[PDB]
């Protein structure tokens, strides 16, 4: 009835509201949401059992449980569910990435059972924002520091099924099954966090020892040795559905990428299976649309170009950008095919994948400069469009499509720099009003293809990989089933 993993730190003080990246999957397992996301896109009731909205959008009621308890004892109810709102509203600021902390205006608990949330406009994929592992989870009132979470918490109470028993700094943390759960209790009773910060010593202490299992992302389970343990048979490994995509965006608006027949050949001169193979160890897929056919939305058979530097190159030439004779590299009015690629400068991965991918563009007459900088930096040029390509990535998990789709037409983010170049860029940005703002789901399919197709047409983006989830563990354990949110490992599934 008791597991054993392994992760780099310590998860305490596991604040709802001021989840860390290391902290997220330990997040789900304690605290839980108004409603649960499913792979099909839509959310259910969870601790909510129902919920209303207004005619306009802004106003939503949710009908909450009556018999849920805070691990503590203490009951769920809508005052509880209200102070929590208020908790991280208080901190607005830290959450702005999230639209769903900038759209609330209010929240009122009108009884126990119904508690009324405020938007400042109609926004109806609110809803799997509520359902993420963060920020909009509960913890006991009793728990927050001087009635706020942003400067702390005392104990990290929630209503989930475990609870944080123990820790053990640089040692180990202990969750506990929660005998008072108000749902489906796990057959399992503990879970064994050992503390083993160098990912190297972690593969070892599996492979070895009275581990059970391991998961994560990249920075959490080392594709290399990912890809060791899948060859192994004497060890389980399963990989998610695609969550993130990872592509280049293209400066639609700076030469040479301002030209579609550029960012066409760019798109068909890339090896992305070779690349995966490479410094991936080929461990996801290759991507060759924004979005996965598995996100919802974007199951729309939109075509691929596939890798071809025959047509690249064609592409290029009837553009204008040609070899002189006794050059390599392109020239067009006399100004060579060259194209800046930049990045985070300490991020490995990043300057591995533009390692190759200037090496791809050589062979097409192209030359791809790569600049890498301080993080700070790669973010202004963002915000400012100083890019000819960047490295970029959906969030995958229930945000997206919306929340991607949503940022393209706000100024100062990337992707909106990306797209300034585009004819139809006015049009692409009220569609995504659009369908945001969309109670008909007829009109919500039709608006997201329409989007992505011109996206997808106009070759804004350089798609490349779809990230998944990693999980390796011990034959006697089993298959784990995968989550809707891939980093929620369904503990309750496994059976002793
Ligand atoms: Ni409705």
């Amino acid at each position: 009835d008791e597991i054993t993993t392994a992760w780099p730190v310590n998860v305490g003080p596991l604040n709802p509201h001021l989840a860390t990246p290391n902290q997220m999957f330990a997040q789900s397992m304690v605290y839980e949401p108004l409603v649960k996301y499913q792979a099909d896109g839509s959310v259910i009731p969870w601790l909510a059992k129902s919920w209303t909205h207004s005619e306009d959008g802004k106003t939503w009621t949710f009908t909450l449980r009556d018999d849920v308890k805070f691990s503590n004892g203490e009951p769920f109810d809508a005052e509880a569910a209200a102070e929590n709102f208020r908790a991280v509203l208080d901190n607005r600021q830290a959450h702005a990435a999230l639209e769903l902390a900038n759209q609330i205006v209010d929240v009122k608990a009108l009884s126990k059972t119904e508690l009324q949330i405020t938007l400042k406009s109609a926004y109806y994929p609110f809803l799997q924002e509520l359902a993420l592992p963060a920020p909009f989870r509960f913890i006991a009132p009793s728990q927050f520091k001087n009635h706020e979470t942003m400067n702390g918490i005392k104990a990290p109470i929630g209503t989930g099924p475990w609870i944080l028993q123990e820790s053990k700094l640089n040692q180990y943390d202990v969750f506990v099954r929660n005998e008072n759960y108000w749902g489906e209790k796990p057959a399992i009773k503990k879970i064994t966090f050992n503390v083993i910060p160098d990912p190297t010593t972690r593969a070892v202490a599996f492979e070895t020892g009275d581990i059970d299992l391991l998961y994560g992302n990249e920075g959490l389970l080392p594709l290399d040795t990912f890809a060791r343990f899948s060859q192994n048979p004497a060890y389980h490994t399963q990989l998610s559905q695609p969550i993130e995509t990872v592509m280049l965006a293209l400066n639609t608006a700076k030469a040479p990428t301002n030209e579609l027949a550029v960012r066409e050949a760019l798109n068909y001169a890339v090896n992305k299976k070779s690349l995966i193979d490479n410094a991936l160890y080929g461990t996801q897929q290759v991507a060759d649309t924004l979005f996965a056919p598995s996100v919802p939305y974007a199951n729309l058979g939109l075509k691929p170009s596939q890798y071809d530097p025959q047509k690249a190159k064609a592409l290029l030439e009837k553009a204008g950008w040609t070899l002189p004779a006794g050059k390599d590299i392109r020239e067009k009015n006399g100004q060579p095919l060259r194209i800046e690629l930049s990045f985070i400068g300490t991020d490995a991965l990043s300057k591995s994948m533009a390692e190759i991918i200037q090496a791809d563009m050589r062979q097409i007459g192209a030359d791809v400069s790569l600049i890498g900088e301080e993080e700070s930096s790669i973010y202004a040029r963002q915000r400012d469009g100083r890019f000819g390509m960047i490295f970029h990535r959906t969030a995958g998990a229930p945000a997206d499509p919306h929340a991607f789709l949503s940022s393209m037409r706000v100024p100062s983010h990337a992707d909106f720099q990306a797209q300034q170049g585009l004819a139809d860029k006015p049009l692409i940005d009220k569609e995504i009003g659009e369908v945001l703002a969309t109670h008909d789901e007829t009109q919500r399919q039709a608006l997201y293809r329409d989007i992505l197709t011109r996206l997808h047409d106009e070759a804004v983006y350089l798609p490349i990989s779809y990230i998944s989830m990693m999980v390796v563990s011990k034959p006697e354990l089993g298959n784990i089933p995968y989550a809707p949110i891939a980093t929620e490992i369904p503990f309750e599934q496994i059976k002793p």
